């Protein structure tokens, strides 16, 4: 079992490459500072998620745009707070705002040298063409949620991610799905036999942020705590 075996890294984007719980926090600001209240990103990030989840419909909307502006009613409602419009627009289209961790572009312009670079995404296409421009490298596929007609962890947005694959010459077994969450990802890409590397952003923080909680641990065969360490570990590979 070696990173070297591999032909394609199938990613996760958001919260994976994109910080999107940076995004979030940042995103919250013009609202929050309307309550007078003093929150945390981890505060925010759990007001946000449990504001999410619920409008992950199972037929996904055609606009993520849609979600982050009911996420915004939502949590202008929890916080005693009045809508505001302008705010609401302005939320609604921040993910164009969410950055990049700080090893992400680095480390995907070097495995773009060596695998084919696939995104799985339950962010829509747009939106996601927004952050790639952020993100250094050309990916030669993308797979969205309305692609599929479902969100991840359905098993559906897998088997569809590795027909697709199959398609293009990459055998499942030389994928190796590479996201942080292993609600969203890892417990899916076990189900469908995928080997899975484990890019465990939080590991210096407490809980699952923005992500949502899994029903079990899965396993996964890499473990990397960001993308530059992924990276890092198979330059090491190629030296022997």
């Amino acid at each position: 079992m070696q990173l070297t075996d591999f032909k394609a890294l199938t990613f996760d984007c958001y919260g994976t490459l994109i910080d999107w719980e940076t995004g979030i926090v940042n995103a919250l600001q013009p609202l929050a500072k309307r309550t007078g209240k003093t929150f945390t990103s981890d505060e925010l990030l759990e007001v946000f998620g449990r504001n999410e989840s619920p409008q992950q419909t199972e037929t996904p909307g055609a606009l993520y745009q849609d979600i982050l502006r009911a996420v915004y009613d939502r949590i202008a409602k929890e916080w005693g707070l009045e809508p505001d419009a302008a705010e609401r627009e302005e939320f609604g289209t921040s993910v164009k705002n969410w950055p990049a961790f700080p090893d992400t572009v680095e480390a995907l312009q070097y495995l773009k040298k060596h695998y084919k670079l696939v995104i799985l995404s339950n962010i829509d296409r747009n939106e996601f063409k927004l952050s790639n421009a952020k993100l250094g490298v050309e990916f030669d596929h993308i797979i969205t949620a309305q692609d599929v007609g479902s969100y991840k962890p359905n098993p559906n947005n897998f088997t569809y991610m590795i027909d697709a694959l199959a398609k293009a010459g990459i055998e499942k077994k030389d994928i190796l799905h590479t996201a942080e969450s292993l609600y969203h990802d890892h417990i899916p890409a076990n189900d469908a036999g995928l080997v899975s590397a484990w890019i465990y952003r939080r590991h210096g923080k407490e809980g699952y942020g923005a992500t949502h909680v899994p029903s079990r641990m899965p396993n996964v065969d890499f473990r990397f705590n960001s993308m530059g360490e992924m990276a890092e570990a198979h330059k090491q590979a190629l030296k022997g």
